[PDB]
């Protein structure tokens, strides 16, 4: 009862990762709407809008990897700097550090998708320890940092009993790769704010948008074929010659405008004035703008990628699911959905519902605060 005291910890906190610093902003938010005291304690990069409401413990660590730059003075043993991908191992022995001052102060301590060893001494020094995996990194498909870290997770992520997964489709590959238990895992979506994204009663008349391996390419014929018989427009959200020079090819840079940088709100605008989104296997473990779509109404044509034909809906219902790769089904489902006015309602009212009633914010918010009093309850 009452107002609970958490700690969130996340090694990295990026501004627009899907996991990392989206995770911890929107989840810090709602929990501490619930009424529940957040502190987070992150490295970098660091996070950008927390709610005041919401803590900041900086954790400082040797960011070797900064954007300018690949020092004598380090002041932790901590500090690896071994050119021989610590920051997970280390951002764990750091936080234990910091957890062992407040022994009393935390009821839950929650782990974004760190999974070092540090955190088996948070456990062992009394605070419930409940960690977030979003994608597991066994996936090493660039084999064919360095992942030398990925042996050290599935050591700790077998040992926390509560486990937050966002998908299902991320818990098989947990279940196969990482040797969990199933009672182990928890599958708790991501979330999106279905206050600010929401239908708006003014849909641009044949205009597609599509938020970023990535199909793009796939799109990009779909919307040059397509331009003979409608007037077809895409809004790409994308930061971008480089290899999206189809555009100049196929001279559909009058119908393509790119946008890049946009806030929350801006999206929410330009993702409900369109009248269908494209998802083409922009599966990075969890499609948030398949949820965003979604929220706004606006009705999906998404490839059968992953965890998209479980965020999406049924076939029919949310969406339509089509083959990845296949430019001509794509372009035959979204040109059929297109000149059908009376499905692209039924499944934006369909994509509303859906996103109030499985993946808003506050409902992810309430079941992370199930998953924190199962791990109360063992101790």
């Amino acid at each position: 009862q009452g107002a609970m005291r958490i700690a969130l910890l996340s090694y990295r906190s990026k501004t627009h990762c899907g996991g990392q610093g989206v995770y911890v902003r929107h989840l810090s938010r709602e929990l501490a709407e619930l009424g529940h005291d957040v502190e987070v304690f992150s490295g970098q990069p660091y996070p950008e809008g927390l709610d005041p409401r919401v803590r900041l413990t900086k954790v400082p660590s040797l960011d070797l990897y900064r954007e300018p730059d690949p020092k004598t003075s380090i002041d932790l043993e901590e500090l690896l700097t071994t050119w021989t991908f610590p920051e997970p191992k280390t951002f764990s022995l750091r936080a234990a550090r910091v957890l062992a001052g407040r022994r009393g102060d935390f009821d839950v301590v929650h782990d974004n998708q760190c999974l070092g060893t540090g955190l088996l001494q948070i456990a062992k020094m009394g605070f419930p320890l409940v960690a977030t995996v979003h994608h597991p990194i066994t996936r090493d498909r660039e084999v064919e940092r360095w992942y030398g870290f990925v042996e050290m997770q599935k050591r700790v992520a077998r040992q926390i009993p509560e486990l937050l997964t966002v998908s299902s489709a991320s818990a098989s590959d947990i279940l196969t790769d990482f040797a969990v238990s199933p009672e182990q895992l928890h599958v708790v979506p991501l979330g999106v704010d279905t206050k600010l994204f929401q239908p708006r009663e003014g849909r641009v008349r044949n205009r597609i948008i599509a938020i970023a391996l990535k199909g793009v390419s796939h799109l990009l014929h779909a919307v040059a074929r397509l331009r003979v018989e409608r007037d077809v427009e895409l809004q790409l959200v994308t930061k971008l010659g480089p290899t999206e020079k189809l555009i100049a090819e196929l001279g559909i840079s009058d119908i393509v405008h790119t946008s890049s940088g946009l806030s929350d709100e801006e999206l929410a605008a330009l993702l409900a004035s369109a009248e269908v989104a494209c998802i083409p296997s922009l599966y990075e473990g969890f499609s948030l703008p398949a949820v965003e779509a979604m929220a706004s109404g606006t009705p999906i044509v998404a490839s059968r990628a992953g965890a998209l034909p479980e965020v999406v809906g049924p076939d029919g219902e949310c969406a339509r699911l089509v083959t990845p790769a296949d430019v001509d089904e794509l372009t035959a489902v979204l040109g059929r959905l297109l000149d059908s006015p009376r499905e692209l309602r039924r499944l934006g009212d369909n994509g509303r519902r859906r996103a109030v009633e499985v993946f808003s914010w506050q409902s992810v918010a309430a079941q992370t605060v199930a998953v924190y009093e199962k791990a109360i309850a063992r101790v």
